[PDB]
Formats: structure tokens, C-alpha cells, sequence
């Protein structure tokens, strides 16, 4: 019945689709015909996107499930069929002149509902192709995306990992579900064994993954080229009006501040007291929970948010505050929504550090912050740097073999972590297990967003004259195709280094405070 | 061709590219301009194809080796670059009328060498697209066969197979190059262990292979549609002007005569003396030089001037034919010829029984097994076209039923065999295997015409061995592959020979 409701929707979308013929070639007949065409394709296209996204999700949740595999395949065919059938649309819009288009808007106010949609198309004149070409590209979409599916299935359904000896001395089956727990164990032997077990399998299949990921990367480059973008990156970022400079700034500022990570790794080595720090030691607790109605403390910390905002264990406290943030942002309407959450966490962290006196408590929150910072800025940026490296290398024609990918990834890892972390041979193959590399320049947004959140909390916590008002107006804006102008209006210019440099300064000061704390105790 | 030669050609080809744009748009300016353009695009395309094919080979031979992954990568990039840069050529030729093109040929005899190739382009007007479309399709070429590349690396480099104890206390590492002889072992424990070891791995990776193979099938179907073909099968078969009727015929007549394979399996079961016959028992043998200079005695005056034996006549087959499907007709025909000569000449019945079985065994592999693959191959394209998802469960269930249909009652339904579809490289070709069975049958009908000394038989054969139209070439030689007859009397030959084997065994 998930596939019987699907059956009804497929049939309905398929039949409605026949009316496509009627709209094609009419755009120049009048504002009315133009409106009707836009109404038709958006309606058909979006109803199909919904079904697609849904089936894809279900597939990802159990990729070994026949019924889900089948549903996702049927939904992919429908999507390409619809995309193909509607591919004449933007080329035909573009056969009109800019001034004919806005002339239609004067004649038919109702079109105002779509102006922002028609605007993108007009602004993208150089990257939209002819009906013939768009038809080929749309119809081939399944082929372009296939290697992501192969990856998903191999990674989640077919790979099986070895057995290890577990925490109580019992046989434990390694798997995606259990691995993270095992990497956090206070039992170092179990950590080392889980890490080596998992990586023995990625190493075995490194050629297959290079092939799947390589193909994915090739498709981005090919599409960028035939659409007249100067690169795959410009292509992905443009459709969100993100200038390439936000990406360069992120990678450059993070590279210039790697010594801060290096230092944080020395501290972790000291805390663990191990002879040598390895990748399999970075996710286990170094401090281990501080001795602590979390609602009162929540509302108290968020006070700097002000009157308007208010009316509208220690880890769970952060969660509560994190959710309130998403909850208030939801009230007005993903990276843009993540900011409202992280900003709140930032405000609770600062509040704790201004009120907590117990050294164990202070240490816990200092390290909790540095830790989140390690994962969301340094690690995601590492990934963003590798993602770009793969595209630029492939575009220059250098083969992305597993050997080259692994040696490259190994080097980048060592650059990021520094001499305090041993160069584990296993980690050269990590590139192959990261799902995000099969998106399209997605991961860097974790790091820019985190930095933005940091800049926004710092403006609020110091009552910068128009800080509150501007943050609230960013809440009232809602999800937008223009994240950097939204941010710019809220006082964070993401094209410039300062906002990341401010976060870095905070990482350093809190790092310095944690060290001094460790020395006293 | 060596790696060093490859690098030399690779380098030169990179350079010649800059001269493609210089010929674009000149085809209507006269016979010379036309000739100059064709000399250039055909040189650069073909030579780039030659080194791509080579790199593709070294890669399939040593898929885990970085040297060859890189070589093949740099060859695929070049080949797609060359294909794209030269993609304007066919559409521009076709902007001329056929009579303008052939007029060029009358005006410029140095074009005559290219007639056959232009014929093909001229015959393909309905399936060649615009410059913009051909450019897009050629540039995406690497994306379209990526999944074949993924198959090869998974299958050749990454999959690790179990270890087994061979016919000593000997620990043998299972691999592709060594599986076959394990299956031929007289030791039943080794056979079964190799069989299950191998399929334990394909079972685990059935989803990944379904995804690479299904992606491959989709590419075919998509290409077929945009080029205005009625199916992927028609699209592939049209390259050698083979009507689909030769494929349907092959499958129908083979299906109709499956009882013959069943009987053969029945007999294998008795000769092996096993209470239950399994897939892993099917390859172990059931039984225990100027002869070649004589065997070809009914081949005519012109022609002239136990396993080792057959191979010398096979290779002497494609050797005489030089004084691919086609060359294999002439080689298999020669084998048909001594099978008859031994059969007529050999007095001792154990030798008589061997060649009988040798023939039927070759038959079982080249016609029945290859046709089974041909049928499944068509089934996959056909289902995918109708929109039915090719999940591994469906592929495996369908492959299971198809395997049972073919082998019949005497053969146990081994659950492992459901996953065989995933290890067969030819499914990543493009409607290729069916030629084995048609070629075999055609070679059989020619041999009969020859051995039976029919009206003009000899003449025709040695007029055949004296192209791109194999069907008509064969028809001229007196065997019509659009009809059932030629396969039906190959089946009679299989049936008669079986009858003789059994009747001998008693």
C-alpha cells in the first residue's frame, strides 16, 4: 500500500504529463499562456520530486530491502520521465527576451507568485541549454546518479565486517550500527580492534569505491563543462548564489589555523596519557561527564535573546537548547535552520562558563565546545578540501585511482592533525566510507554555518547595537535561496575571513583556559 | 603492442586533436575537402580506438594494478575527448544527400577505400542525431560504461574468495583463473567446495552487481530510445545488419528442443553414477598427426595446398580463412569435419564413444549454455524497458527458473545457481553471446552440405571464405539464419549423436 498509493500517484502523474504537449511552444502566446505553463510544470515536477525524495529516503533506511529497492527504482524512472517531458520549459522561457518576460508580469499580477522562480532562470541564461540538450541530460539522469546508488548498496547492504573480541571479552560482530559505540569505548584494545577491523574491509574494496566515487565526480565535471560553468564547484554553489570565495576563505582560514588543532591534539594525548595518539583514540571521552528542571537554566541562559524571543544530565541540556532554537526558527518558516540551533548552544555554553565555578564542570564544557568545533569546522573542512581536490584533479585529467586518492587523503589528514597524532595506515582509506562525497559540494556548509553561528552569538552576547534585531529578522526571513545575503543582513559577511577568525580566536582562548585548568588540578 | 608503444601513440594522438575543428563545416565544399576530412577523422578515431581497446585489455588482465588503472583511465579520457571532438562528422555527412555523397566518390577515386564505412553511415540516417546531441552523448561516453568498469574492478581486484583444500592436503586460493580446473576435478568434494565457496561471495554481493548490471542495461535502453530504435536489441543487431528474427529464431528453436539437453543430463547422471546430479558435477569428464592432413579430404583440391588434434584444425581453420563470428564458422566447420572423419574411420568403440561425447559437450556449451545467457540478456533489457525493477531478488529468481527450464529433471535445483547472472562478464557486452550459438549452428549446416556432397556446397563455402553482412553472406553460402531449419538439423545431429552414444554404452 506504500507501493499501492505509489501506484495511484504514478498513474496520475503519468496521465497529467500528457498535457505537457499542450503547453510546449505556447510561452510566446501571452502572459496567460505563460502563467498556465509555469503552473503546469511546477505542479507536475514538484509532485514527482516529493515521491522521489520519499522513496530515496526509504531506500537509504534499508537498502537491502527488495520492496524498497523496487519502490526507489520505480520512482527514479518516473522522475526522469517527468524531468525529460518538462525539459523544454526553461529553454522556451529563455527564447523570450528579458523584457518580454517582465512585460508579462505587468499584464498578469498573478505571475508575481513565481517571479523569484522566473528570476533564477533569467539569471542562469548562460547555463541553460537547448531543448534537445536538456532532454538528453534529463533523460540520462539515472545513469549519472547510478554510482551513488551502487555505493549506498555496497556500503549498507553487502559489506560485512569482521568479528572482534568485545568489551566483556565476548565475540562482537562489527557493523555500521555498533562501530561508533566501539570507537568510544574506554577499553583501548576494543577501540583499536574495531578501527582495524572496519578499515580492513574498506582497504579490500578501495578500488570499487574509487570507481563509484570517481564516476560521480566525473559526472559533476561533465555537467559543469557542458553548462559553461568554469568548474564543478562554481556549478554547485551558483544555484544557491554562493560565491566561490566563501569556500576559498573557509579552506584558507582553516589551513592558516591548523596549529590550533595540533595543539588540541597534544592536549588530548596528555589527557589520555598514551605513548602515542592514534585516530582510534580521538572519539573516546577525555574528561568523562561532570557532576550535574533543566528548563529554568535553559530560559535563563537564553535571556540575551530578549523579550520577543523568550515568549515565542549536562549533554541533554545542550539538546534542549538546541531544539528550542530549531523550534523558534520553525515558527517563522537546512544550513540556515542549523544556525538558529548552534547559536543557542553557543549562548548556553557562554552562560555556563560565566556561572559555573567547579573546575570539573568548567573543564567539561570547555572540552565539549572544543570537541564540537573539531568535528564541525576542522573535520568537515578537511572533507571540503578533499572534495574540491578530487574535482580539480579529475578535471585536469589526473586519474583518481585508489592509490592516488589514499596517498592524497593520508597526506591531508597528517597536515590537519599534525605530529601529535600517529599516521595510521588505515586512515588513508577513510575517503571511501564518507557518504557526503556523493552529494555535490555539501559538507563545507557545516563549517561556514558553525562559524556564522559563532559570530551571531558573539554579537548578541555583547549587546552589539543592532545585533538582536538583526538576528530576529534573520529568523523572520526563513529558508532562502540567498543564504549569504541573509547572513550579510544579519551582520556576518561570509566572503570575508573575520567571522572565521573570530571563531578561531574563541577556540584558542577556551583551549588556553582548559590547559590552565588541567595544570591547576 | 606494448605499453611503451601505447605511450607513443597516446602522445601523438593528443597532438593531432587540435586539427579537428579545422575540418568541421567543410564537407560540402567538394570531393577533396570531403576526402581530407574523412582521412583525418577516421585516422584519429580509429587509432585512438586501438589504444583504448589495448588499455581496456591490460586493465581487465590486472585490474588491481595501479599502472593499468591509470593507463586505462588516461585512455578512456582521450577516447571520449576524441569521440566528442569528431562527433560533428556523421551529422554533417548526413546534411548532404546520398547522391551528393556518392557523386564525390565518382569524382575522387581515393575515396573508394572508405565506401563501406560511408555506406554504414548512409544506412544509419534514422539513428544519427544532431551535432549538439552527438557531442553530448560522446562526451558522456565514460559515464555510460562506468558500471562495466566498476564490475571489472569488483570482480577482478576486490572480491576475495574462500580458500579450499584441493586433492591433497593442499590449500588452494580460489580465483577466476583456477575455478575452472577445480570444477573439472574428479574429486567430488573439491568440486562442491569450490562451487559453494565461489557462490557464497556472489550471494553476498548480489545487490551491488544488480546495481552495476542494471545500470548497464539502462544505458542500452536509453541509447536505443534516443536513437529511434524499437529496442536495445535492434540497436545492437543493426550494426551488422542482423534482423532480430535471427535472435528470436535461435531462442525459440533452442527452447523447443530442450528435451535433448535433459536427456544428455540424464546420461551424465548415469555415467557419473551419482544418486543426485548437481551443477557442480556438470564439468568433470564423463569418459576416459597427419590425421588433420587427411580429415579435410572432402574439402576439395583448392583447400589442401585427441584434443591437441582438434585445436590444430581449428587454428588451421581461421588460418586458411586468412589466405570474428565469421572466422569462427570456418574453424568450427573444420572440427565438424574430423568429428565426422573419426566417427566414420575409428574402429575401437571407446574412441568412437569419446568423440561422440566430445561433440555433444561442445554443443551443450556453445549452443545451450550461450543461448540461455542470450535469453536472459534479452529478458533483462525487455523487463527494464517495461519499467520492472531489476532488483537482485527478481534477477536471481528469474535466473533460477531459467536454469531449471534448461537443465530439466535430472539436475538438482542448487540454490547457489540463482546468483550466476552476477559473475558473467558477457552481460556487460551488448547482445554478444547469441553469436556463439548461431555461428555454431551455421558451421554445422555447412559441414553437412560439404560432407554430404551437395550440388554447389563446396563451391559456396570456398566462395564465402574468399564483412558487415554476415546474414546475407551465410545465405549465399546456402544457410539461411532467419529460418529455423539450420538450427533444427543441428539439433538432429545432436540427437542422432546422443542416440549413438547411449546405444554404444549398451
Amino acid at each position: 500500500l506504500s507501493d499501492q498509493e505509489f501506484d495511484e500517484k504514478y498513474l496520475e502523474l503519468s496521465e497529467e504529463l500528457k498535457q505537457s504537449e499542450k503547453h510546449k511552444g505556447t510561452l510566446d502566446q501571452g502572459a496567460s499562456q505563460f502563467l498556465n505553463a509555469i503552473e503546469f510544470v511546477l505542479r507536475v515536477y514538484r509532485q514527482t520530486e516529493v515521491i522521489y525524495v520519499y522513496a530515496h529516503l526509504k531506500n537509504d533506511q534499508d537498502t537491502g530491502n527488495t520492496d524498497y529497492q523496487a519502490l526507489y527504482a520505480r520512482a527514479s524512472s518516473l522522475f526522469s520521465k517527468v524531468s525529460e517531458a518538462v525539459s523544454w520549459f526553461e529553454p522556451e522561457i529563455l527564447q523570450l527576451s528579458d523584457d518580454q518576460i517582465w512585460q508579462y508580469f505587468k499584464e498578469e499580477p498573478k505571475l508575481e507568485v513565481y517571479r523569484h522562480y522566473i528570476q533564477q532562470i533569467v539569471d542562469n541564461r548562460a547555463h541553460v541549454l537547448s531543448a534537445e540538450q536538456e532532454s538528453l541530460l534529463a533523460g540520462a539522469g539515472e545513469i549519472f546518479d547510478a554510482s551513488s546508488d551502487t555505493f549506498a548498496v555496497l556500503n549498507n547492504a553487502d559489506l560485512v565486517f569482521p568479528t572482534i573480541e568485545g568489551e566483556n571479552g565476548e565475540i562482537v560482530q562489527l557493523s555500521h550500527g555498533v562501530y561508533g559505540q566501539l570507537l568510544e569505548s574506554t577499553d583501548r584494545r576494543v577501540r583499536e580492534a574495531a578501527f582495524k577491523g572496519l578499515y580492513s574491509v574498506y582497504e579490500q574494496f578501495r578500488n570499487t569505491f574509487a570507481s563509484t566515487l570517481g564516476t560521480h565526480i566525473k559526472g559533476h565535471n561533465f555537467k559543469a563543462k557542458v553548462r559553461n560553468y568554469s568548474s564543478a564547484r562554481e556549478a554547485s554553489l551558483s544555484n544557491n548564489h554562493i560565491p566561490e570565495s566563501v569556500y576559498d576563505t573557509l579552506v584558507d582560514v582553516v589551513n592558516k589555523h591548523l596549529p590550533l588543532l595540533h595543539r588540541y591534539m597534544e592536549l588530548r594525548k596528555r589527557l589520555l596519557e598514551v605513548e602515542k595518539l592514534h585516530m582510534y583514540d580521538l572519539y573516546t571521552p577525555v574528561l568523562g561527564e561532570a557532576p550535574i528542571e533543566a528548563k529554568e537554566k535553559a530560559l535563563e541562559a537564553l535571556k540575551p535573546m530578549g523579550e520577543e524571543y523568550m515568549a515565542i544530565t549536562l549533554d541533554q541540556l545542550f539538546t534542549l537548547v538546541h531544539e528550542m532554537g530549531h523550534s523558534v526558527h520553525s515558527y517563522f518558516t537546512i544550513f540556515l535552520a542549523e544556525i538558529a540551533s548552534t547559536t543557542n548552544e553557543n549562548i548556553l555554553t557562554e552562560y555556563l562558563l560565566e556561572t559555573e565555578k567547579d573546575p570539573r564542570v568548567r573543564a567539561y564544557v570547555l572540552n565539549h565546545y572544543l570537541d564540537g568545533f573539531k568535528g564541525t569546522v576542522f573535520r568537515q573542512t578537511q572533507f571540503a578540501e578533499f572534495e574540491h581536490f578530487m574535482h580539480t584533479e579529475d578535471e585536469k585529467g589526473v586519474p583518481l585511482t585508489s592509490e592516488y586518492l589514499s596517498d592524497s587523503y593520508g597526506k591531508l589528514n597528517a597536515k590537519y592533525y599534525g605530529p601529535a597524532v600517529e599516521e595510521d595506515p588505515e586512515i588513508k582509506f577513510e575517503w571511501s566510507r564518507i557518504p557526503h562525497f556523493y552529494y555535490n559540494y555539501y559538507v563545507f556548509q557545516y563549517s561556514t554555518g558553525f562559524s556564522a553561528a559563532s559570530a551571531l552569538a558573539k554579537k548578541i552576547l555583547n549587546q552589539e547595537p543592532e545585533a538582536l534585531e538583526n538576528y530576529l529578522a534573520y529568523l523572520k526571513a526563513g529558508n532562502s535561496d540567498y543564504p549569504v545575503e541573509v547572513m550579510k543582513k544579519a551582520g556576518v559577511d561570509m566572503t570575508q575571513a573575520a567571522y572565521i577568525e573570530d571563531a578561531m580566536s574563541m577556540f584558542e582562548q577556551r583551549l588556553n583556559e582548559l590547559e590552565e585548568l588541567i595544570d591547576r588540578e
